[PDB]
């Protein structure tokens, strides 16, 4: 909702490798 939890989770889910087809 907030922009800190959309920053954030924009990183957190990116230095992650995505090997899933979402």
């Amino acid at each position: 909702l907030r922009l800190i939890h959309a920053v954030r989770g924009y990183w957190l889910t990116n230095k992650v490798p995505i090997k899933r087809p979402s």
